[PDB]
Formats: C-alpha cells, sequence, structure tokens
C-alpha cells in the first residue's frame, strides 16, 4: 500500500548515479584546479563538492531507497573531456553543473507530489536545500575571480571561505 | 631528466581509475548486504571498503601524478550486474576482487623497477602493503561465515571486527 | 660478508658531499633573496631548505655510513656565482638543482640494487621520497610568481604555506 | 594468482626457523654474562635480543604467512655449546651471528624480487633495517670492552646504553 | 655445603628446556589455530600460554639457576607434526600436554623432598600452582567446544575469557 | 654617511666564510670520534660545535651583513686530511682551531676600532665572548683524557657535561 511508483524509483536511482558520476567529474576538476592552474585551494573547494556527491548525497539516497524498500541499480560512465582555458572558466562551468542538479532535484520533487509520495517528498527537501546552497557556494568563489586580479588574490579568498564553512 | 615513462604513466592512470570503479561498484555491494540480506554490519564493512577506493586511494595517487607532474584522465564505466545467492558469495566475490587489486599493485611495482623510477616504485609499496592488508581483512569476514550457523552470528563478529579494527 | 662495493661506498661518499656542498650553497641564496629581493619569507623558505641539506641529510648519512663500517671523507668547494635577475629566477635555479638531486638519489638507488645491496636501497628510500616532496615545495613556491603580480603577495603566500608545512 | 613461489616459502619458513632457534641460543648467552661473568646488565642487553626473535619476529613472520597462506612449518634444534674464555668473546661471537643475520635477511630480499614478490619484499624490508640496527646495537656494545679497562666499566656503560635505547 | 644434587640439578636443566621446548611447540599451535581453524581469538589463548613458556617460566628458572649457582645448559629440539582434523582436538592435545606439565613439575617437588633441598622445594611451588591453573584454564576452552555449535559461538566465549583472564 | 669600509667587509666575509668552513670540518672530526674511536658522547661534543657554527654563528653574520648593507659572498673549499692516532689528539687538534679562531675575531675587533665602526664593534662582541666560552668547553674535555685512564671514563665525564652545558 506503500508500494512506491515506479517514476519515484527512476527519479531516485537517477540521481543515486548522478551524484557517483558528478562526484568522479568534480574530482577530475579538482586535480585540474591543482595541476594545470596551481590553485591548491581552489582544489580544496572542488574536491570538498565532489566528496559530498561521492559520500553524504549518494549514501542518504541508496540509505532512503532501502527503507522504502524500491530496487536500487547502479549505472553510470565517466570520461571527463572538459579543458578550461583559465581556472574562472572551471568554476563557471562547474557552476553551471550544480544549477543542472537544481533543476534534476527540482523534478524529484515534483514528481513524488504528482504521485503522492509525501515520504519521497520530504526526503527530497534536504537536496532542494543543499542544492541551492552548494550553487551559492560556487558562485561566491566564481565572483572572487571578477573581484580580483590574479589567481593568488582569489586563493585568499578561497581559503578564508572555507574556514567559513567549516564555522558552519 | 626526471620524464616519467609511458608505462608508469598507463599503470598510475588505471589504479586511479580502478579505485573510482571499484569504489562505486563496492558501494553498490553494500547496498546489497544491507538491502538483500540484512546485514547491515557486512554492509558498513563493504562501505568502508568503497570509502577507501574513493576517497584515499585516488586521492594518494592523483597527488602523486601532480608531484611528478604526468597526465592524470578520469575515464571508467560501472554497471553492477553481480547477484549473488546468499551473503558468503558476496564476500567471496570481493576477495577475488581484492585478489585482483594485488595483482595490478604488483605489476605497477614491476614496471616501476623495469622503468628506473624508483620514486615511484617507493609511492605504490603503500599500495602493495595495504593490497594484502584488505585482502586479509576481507577473507576474516569471509571465514566468519565458513565458521557461523547463520547470519546473526555473523554479524555479531563483523561488528566486533569493525570495532578492532579502529582501534588500528 | 656485509661488505659494501666501493660503488656503494663512492655514492654515499658523493651524496654526503653534495648536502654540505648545496647546504652551503642555498644558504648564500637565502642571503640573496633578502639581501637583493627584501623578500624574507622567501628567505626563510630557502634557509629551511639549507639547514636541512647541513643537518638532517648529511647527518643521516653519516650516521648510516658509521653503521655499516664504511670510509666517509669530506671534500668540496663552494664558490656561488649566480646572479638571479628577479626572485623568480631565483626560485627555479633552486628547483633545478632540486631536480638534479632527485637524479642523483635515483642513481644511487640503482647502484644499491645493482650491487645487491638491500640495506642501503633501504636507507636510499627516505631520500627518494624527500626529494620529490622538496622538488615538489619548491615548484609550489616557484607557482606562486606565476599566479601573482608583485612580491608582496607572494611572500603572503609563502609566510601561509610555511605554516602549513610546520603543521606537518 | 597470488600464489607465492616455493623459493620464497623457503625462506620465510628458514627465517622464522632461525628467530625461534637463535631465540633460544641467546637466552643461553645470557645466561653465561650473568652465570659466568657476573655481568648482569650485558645479561639484561642479551636477553632483550634473544626476546625479540623469540617474539617479535617469529610473530611478524607467521602472522604475515598466514595473510600470504603460505605453508610454515616449526622444525630445529638447539644444543648451545659454545665456551667463551670472556665476555668481550661472548660479545664478539653475537656479532658475528648478527652478521649472519644481516646475509640471510639481505638473501631473503633478493630472492622476492627474484621472483617479483613485491609483497614480501615490502615485509622483508623490515627486517633489513632491524638486521643493521641489531648488529649495530651489538658492536656498540663490543667496542665498550675495547674501550673500558674492567667489566664494571662496561657494565655502567651497557646500563645506560639500554635505559638510552628504551628512549628510543 | 649448600651445593645442591646431580638429581635436582637434572630436573630443573629439564625443566628449563622443556619450557623452550613447549614454548615454540605452541607458538605452532597458535599458527595453526588461525591459519587452518581461523580462530583468532583462540590463537590469542594459545599465544599467550606459548609466550608464558618462552618467556617467564624458563627465565625464572635460570634465574634460580644463577642463585642456587648449578650448571644449566639448553639442549633441545622441536618438530611439529600434529596434524589436528578439528580445533577441539588441537586444545586437547594441548589440555594432555599440560596434564605431562604437571607430572613434570610433580616429580620436581618429590625430587626436592628427598634431596632436603627446601629452597629448590619453595622454588617449584610456583610451578606446582601454575600448573594446575594453566591446566584449568586450557580445558575451560575446552569445555567451550562441547557447549557450543559452531567455532563463532567458541570465538566469542575465548575472547570475553580473555578479557577476564587480564582482570585478573 | 654608515658605508663601511672595505677592511671590516672583509672581515666579515672571511668571518662568515670560516664558519661554514670550519662547520663542514668540526662535522668529519665528529664522525671520526665515533667511526674511528668509538666515542659517540666525544662526538656529540664535537657536532654540537659544528652545528654552531654552522648554523648561529653564520646566520647572525650573514643577518648583520644585511643590515649594513654590505656584499656577502660564499667561497670555501673543505678538503678534511687530519688522520688523528688517537682521540685526544683529535681534541687538541680542534682547541688549535679555536684558538685561531680567537685570533681571528680579536682582528675583527682591532679592524671595526681602527675604522670607527661602532655599529660592526658592537656586533663582533658576541663572537669575542664565544670565541673564549668555545675554547674553554674544548680544553675541559681534553683535560678529561688527561684526568682518566681510558676512553670510557672519558666518555662518562663528557656526557655529564653535555647535560650541564644543557642546563645552561
Ligand atoms: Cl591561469
Ligand atoms: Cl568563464
Ligand atoms: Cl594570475
Ligand atoms: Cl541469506
Ligand atoms: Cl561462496
Ligand atoms: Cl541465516
Ligand atoms: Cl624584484
Ligand atoms: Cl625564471
Ligand atoms: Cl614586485
Ligand atoms: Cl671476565
Ligand atoms: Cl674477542
Ligand atoms: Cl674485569
Ligand atoms: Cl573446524
Ligand atoms: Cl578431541
Ligand atoms: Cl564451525
Ligand atoms: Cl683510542
Ligand atoms: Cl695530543
Ligand atoms: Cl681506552
Ligand atoms: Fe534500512
Ligand atoms: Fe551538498
Ligand atoms: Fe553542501
Ligand atoms: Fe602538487
Ligand atoms: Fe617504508
Ligand atoms: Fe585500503
Ligand atoms: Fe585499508
Ligand atoms: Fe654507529
Ligand atoms: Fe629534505
Ligand atoms: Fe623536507
Ligand atoms: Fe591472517
Ligand atoms: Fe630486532
Ligand atoms: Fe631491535
Ligand atoms: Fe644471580
Ligand atoms: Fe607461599
Ligand atoms: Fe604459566
Ligand atoms: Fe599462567
Ligand atoms: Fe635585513
Ligand atoms: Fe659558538
Ligand atoms: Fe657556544
Amino acid at each position: 500500500s506503500m508500494v512506491k511508483s515506479q517514476k519515484v524509483i527512476d527519479v531516485l536511482n537517477a540521481h543515486y548515479n548522478l551524484n557517483l558520476e558528478l562526484g568522479s567529474v568534480y574530482a577530475q576538476y579538482a586535480h585540474i584546479a591543482d595541476d594545470q592552474f596551481s590553485m591548491p585551494f581552489l582544489a580544496k573547494f572542488i574536491n570538498d563538492l565532489s566528496n559530498d556527491k561521492l559520500g553524504v548525497h549518494k549514501d542518504l539516497i541508496s540509505e532512503y531507497a532501502r527503507k522504502i524498500e524500491i530496487p536500487l541499480h547502479t549505472k553510470f560512465s565517466v570520461d571527463v573531456s572538459f579543458k578550461p582555458t583559465d581556472p574562472k572558466e572551471l568554476v563557471k562551468h562547474i557552476l553551471e553543473t550544480e544549477q543542472k542538479v537544481r533543476k534534476h532535484v527540482a523534478n524529484m520533487a515534483k514528481v513524488c507530489l504528482e504521485e503522492g509520495d509525501f515520504e519521497t517528498f520530504s526526503f527530497v527537501k534536504w537536496f532542494v536545500d543543499d542544492g541551492i546552497k552548494d550553487f551559492d557556494d560556487v558562485r561566491t568563489i566564481h565572483d572572487f575571480f571578477e573581484n580580483g586580479n590574479n589567481n593568488l588574490q582569489v586563493e585568499y579568498a578561497i581559503r578564508k571561505y572555507l574556514k567559513q564553512m567549516k564555522l558552519e
């Protein structure tokens, strides 16, 4: 009677796999930030985003899938081809990816409401709120570049932003 | 003059991608352990293995690749199709996968010595030692099944093993 | 029966003297950094490199030479003639010198393996690992210059890097 | 595929048994030091060497043998016939025995490399490094005799050396 | 006038060598427990028995031999051929060996009284009391097998017994 | 107007290079003390003297040279050929070298006064006072040999002297 609809099963499966995929993609972006641009604090910020998708984000979804007793299957592929010309272009690309994440998460909420799945509608709220927060954090990093003159100044701003994020 | 050989670049790239791939695969195995077999402590053990491949293992390799200034590229695919009939079969499959990891790591050391790359030969020692340790941990879990009569007894043994591992 | 080969004796003697020589050379480079460029935090970084070659590096080698009972003799000369035009050129010159150190250390490992001297092969691992770490630290300082616009910004980045190194 | 070669199995078995054998032999040497020469601090030093061979050394090998799943069998015999005329001759005999241990350990490393057994090659490094350290400790005790005039002076030097060893 | 009889000298020499011999034998039994039966807590219990024979037991005897100024000589051989079919058979074999130890120790006390050697009669009391205690500990482990249904249950009981022994 | 005379520039340059030279020479003497004479506490004393010349002594001079804005250049050579027959001869040779250091430092003070360079005259006072203190410490070690009968007794006296020096 609490048997979940296939539409809900599909959006949860898609979003589980998206976090594994994007977590792996973002790990390569963090590598690029340090390897190509010599910006290790930008790399730390991107690696924190990667770690959240590869860890908490996917862990929460599979945990919840088990509670509501739906099938979950892992299938995705990664082939990171993006070649940014400069670090701001890398951050803008990540920003545009987080905008897609916000869209995916909104569609999850929409489908849950359509199906009257209030359990999953409530579960998805965490991703709605985290979607806008991650997007806003990335856009702050992006706007450092447009407020500065060189990568060392941006690195300084990122290092302090990271400390501030850890102080909740 | 410290320009690394393509053979070394290739084995490091392969092993970086293998850890991302296997980390994602093992996360689905941990899900199966809890979802299908209702063995959450077995799932915790497998999830710890997953977290190490998705975290420390790949992080160490990309970090080292940047120091020696080699190209690193992310490309892999995951499609978890394994359907174990019982939890011991799942653990045995993981054991056989860790045996392949030991082989891959041995081949890395072999190729480094062939190329006279003592920097990378020394780096790889961490994976040699961790390869045998992970394999041995998995085989201990496997031998719990052959020493017990039901999954609850095994769960008890795993929970205590995990505490013991955390006490280094 | 554990009488060491002349080839091993020679590479250890050469590397002992190289650290005394380079330690003295780097002390003059640190002086130049402060005296000519008014970059005292760059000078601190270079002086730390000097202190390690003049201290730990040479101390470890002579200590080990005594254990394996080989002759050790001190003979080297220093005449620091390098006149950098700017501080990045100074750091690049140090980077190229650390690249030579990596080559010398690799040759030590190669000769130990050729002679079946596993005692010294294991001893040399410390210098292999320290070679790549020192090189990477210097290259980080170098890349500060290419990420910044003036020496004060670089000084800021070096001061923070030094704090980070002291926090292991 | 990680099935270990008989040559590696043999050197590990030999070295396990050698540590049990030498540990028992050295316990009798420690007895001689106190019983015949009335040098209880020399006896403490020798008993510490005995305890390490009978304890940590053999424990590490059997532990590792189980991980790599090789056969291990115990067979050795002890018949301590050495009759030193004075305590320096006893210490020199131990020194010559530790020189044989260094040779045995080097042969283990050599055989591991020949077989491409990097797991065991890495395991053996602990014994390479401990071989030279034990040898050097014994030779320090030996050189006390050639720096002193009577056994009480040597006993004083040994007691302080032991304190120093315990302060790592 | 306190010159000890040859009969007492012989039983002390025999018991010194027996502890070295049995300590080495029991170390192989502990290996079997873990290697063949995958019972690491049974192995810990047996290794503790081994450590006591190789350590305290033999150390006490040689210490005492020196005080009473008797000759002590080390000669024994070990060739562990026992192949238990299951872990209870291994523990029963150890139990029967500790029964022989109790007999040997009783004979030591008997011979001391015959010779009027009250010094050694009092010394031997420690081994009389430890003989029955070790025997009783082993028999408790043995009776775990006959109270349980599988090795995991026994392992649980042994782990708790070991904690209890450490709480004196 | 505070432009320093060439005579002062020369004595400071000479004394900077002398400390690098002697620091390197004394490091080889410390090696000889341990390697040839098996006197590790004598080696510690000599190594402390070496460390002071290679560290504080040269660091103070280059620091001061930068403040008064004089040229400083590094050029020296080391070829340690001294072959002492016994450890007292080694210590006497060091004593005679510290006597030369006292002469060099006195000449520095003399030249500063001649030139009316009170800044450098005051700076040099630290080396005047340290010159006599180092000389006196070395002569105390030397007089241990003439108060003792063997190297172990001297080693004892040096170890206690070193503790006393560390208690200021
Ligand atoms: Cl850039
Ligand atoms: Cl852009
Ligand atoms: Cl820039
Ligand atoms: Cl099941
Ligand atoms: Cl199976
Ligand atoms: Cl079950
Ligand atoms: Cl400049
Ligand atoms: Cl440049
Ligand atoms: Cl500038
Ligand atoms: Cl004597
Ligand atoms: Cl001798
Ligand atoms: Cl004497
Ligand atoms: Cl069984
Ligand atoms: Cl039985
Ligand atoms: Cl069972
Ligand atoms: Cl001498
Ligand atoms: Cl003299
Ligand atoms: Cl002497
Ligand atoms: Fe659940
Ligand atoms: Fe997030
Ligand atoms: Fe977040
Ligand atoms: Fe890097
Ligand atoms: Fe290591
Ligand atoms: Fe791992
Ligand atoms: Fe691990
Ligand atoms: Fe030494
Ligand atoms: Fe270093
Ligand atoms: Fe370093
Ligand atoms: Fe094991
Ligand atoms: Fe040892
Ligand atoms: Fe040791
Ligand atoms: Fe005694
Ligand atoms: Fe009593
Ligand atoms: Fe006992
Ligand atoms: Fe006991
Ligand atoms: Fe200055
Ligand atoms: Fe001084
Ligand atoms: Fe001083």
